[PDB]
């Protein structure tokens, strides 16, 4: 496919005085734009957009048996009130249950890890740092157009991953329905290395086109996190696809 | 089963002057509750909610390819301009291309079809009246109560179908989505037979739990077709389901 650089998204970031890129792909025509080629091609910690490759590879070697599975909650004291609770494999994923996926990664193993995110062509594929947070303040990077070109094989069912699996992990991202489009997708902010790099990734289904995107920018603070959704958001509408 | 009478809930009806019934189970169908025991078993045409088995049909005798199945149009008229253009499965559903299922019976033919709605416990099972309007117009019946059975095997991978295709109709069928709960459904409207029902059955997750549900109702006029899902809507709200 091609890539394009634009400048008719860029009020939508200065507007805000925002640091950061969008990716837009259309499938029917193989193309993609963005604001800025440099920082689409710039790799940063995934940080819980993670949890789209590790909630396959749960599924594929069988630590996460199906997607019946109910996560349950020890009782031990968790970072977030709202991870105090018994989850569901989608539950999990949308509340960014960071401890629940920690236990899978430790079950699948560094060898099976590496194994997958090799077959998955994920990021630079580097999990030093701990086998439960090499994604979050290890050597893991993957950039904006590489999170396009996975969530793409995801769609496709082309992962190296059975087709239920890559389905059951495609329901378990939808965040959003409509009679005229479904959006799959995932947030991700990574605190550990500065900049603070906050994510949104994800697809949408819109007539028979299905445009894939990814989202980064520069957290200034917390404040700032909803316009990780917001500023893609309102592209997306300008584009016709969303809203 | 069982299915036990609720009293409460009759209250959205006779709010809008409505003759229906709700019937909702928590967990399975083992035991479900509803406004009205004998309306709960009653069976009416399907009509557009038949789209749920017809879909899965079509994919597993391979009529529908995969989930990336384009639905083209041939660009002749079509009964409503929502279905003039090329769709995809959760389109063609979402906004009940009647033309597009159609198509899919035929190419399923009588004999299969019959088959899978032996397989899959579908109402009174009686496809006669034609391939293509059986469930618009023809003998086929089915209840709240089997439609929630239907929908509960559906939700659990359990109906005689793959895995891989269950799955895709289930994807098809979101029709509201939030971190909290997801919502799968579809509406009805069967006019062609008197009385005129209206239909929305689907299932709803929330945090760890699962919600089976099955609305219907009699339709007056077209000015009455939103209480379809209004109805059921505020007493699943009022469950603190929604």
């Amino acid at each position: 496919g091609s890539i394009t650089e634009n400048t008719s998204w860029n009020k939508e970031f200065s507007a805000e005085a925002v640091n950061g890129v969008f990716v837009l792909c259309k499938s029917s025509s193989k193309s993609c734009a963005t604001n800025d080629l440099a920082r689409a091609s710039k790799e940063y910690l995934p940080a819980s957009t993670f949890k789209i490759p590790n909630a396959i590879i749960g599924l594929e070697t069988g630590v996460i048996k199906n997607e019946h599975q109910v996560f349950k909650w020890d009782g031990k004291p968790r970072a977030m009130k709202q991870w105090e609770r018994d989850l569901t494999l989608r539950g999990a994923i949308q509340v960014s249950a960071v401890p629940v996926f920690q236990q899978i990664a430790r079950e699948v193993g560094e060898v099976r890890m590496q194994k997958y995110l090799k077959k998955f062509s994920y990021g630079n594929q580097n999990i030093s740092g701990g086998i439960d947070k090499f994604w979050l303040e290890g050597q893991l990077r993957i950039s904006a157009v590489n999170q396009v070109e996975f969530l793409e094989s995801l769609y496709l069912n082309k992962l190296s991953a059975s087709k239920e699996n890559q389905l059951i992990v495609k329901e378990a991202l939808v965040t959003e329905a409509a009679p005229e489009y479904l959006v799959h997708s995932k947030t991700g902010y990574s605190t550990r290395i500065e900049p603070k790099i906050g994510w949104w990734v994800g697809w949408v289904e819109k007539e028979t086109e299905v445009y894939f995107f990814a989202f980064n920018m520069d957290i200034d603070n917390e404040s700032k996190l909803p316009l990780r959704k917001s500023i893609p958001t309102k592209i997306m509408e300008s584009e016709g696809i969303i809203g």
